């Protein structure tokens, strides 16, 4: 049914971006280009640089988690969101500290998700605030790391979750 049909499909608007390899499926607005970030951080496989706002900047980490431990044996949302910081912090531990506002996980479809909230801090004042989503599928792992100026972050924290929620996995 969804074979889908070669043609002028794509429009100036919203674009669909899917991976049977990873298993993941997510729509972007156009306008968006992708560079190559190859031998990055671990699990690190694309980024996605909007050309409008340069200010706008997202980040795709693609990895596959060990069959022995899931994403709950891994650890809880309060556990991994520790984790993740530590993570960030080990190459922007510098000058730069990352701070965890929350860390919740919501379980739908008999899928869990885990939502992790931070923000970056420089000096003595905040950087920005940026949204990280984790959820595993098939043994794949897969976060959604979106960041935005703090001046609209308000206006848009929910275009972040809801891009991170919006995408699908199969």
């Amino acid at each position: 049914g969804p074979l889908g049909s070669c043609g002028g499909v794509g429009i100036a608007s919203l674009q669909r971006y899917s991976d049977t390899k990873d298993g993941y499926e997510f729509l972007y607005p156009n306008g968006w280009i992708g560079v190559d970030v190859k031998g990055a951080s671990p699990g690190v496989d694309v980024v996605f640089r909007d050309l409008i706002e340069r200010d706008e900047n997202l980040s795709v980490i693609i990895s596959e988690i060990p069959s022995d431990k899931t994403l709950t044996d891994l650890g809880t949302a309060t556990d991994v969101g520790y984790r993740f910081m530590k993570t960030v912090n080990d190459a922007s531990q510098g000058d730069r500290q990352a701070e965890l506002i929350n860390a919740e996980a919501r379980d739908e479809d008999g899928q869990v998700y885990y939502t992790l909230e931070y923000r970056v801090l420089v000096g003595d004042n905040v950087e920005r605030h940026d949204l990280a989503s984790v959820t595993t599928n098939r043994g794949k792992l897969i976060t959604f790391d979106l960041s935005t100026a703090e001046d609209r972050w308000d206006t848009v924290k929910s275009l972040f979750d809801t891009v991170a929620s919006s995408f699908h996995v199969y």
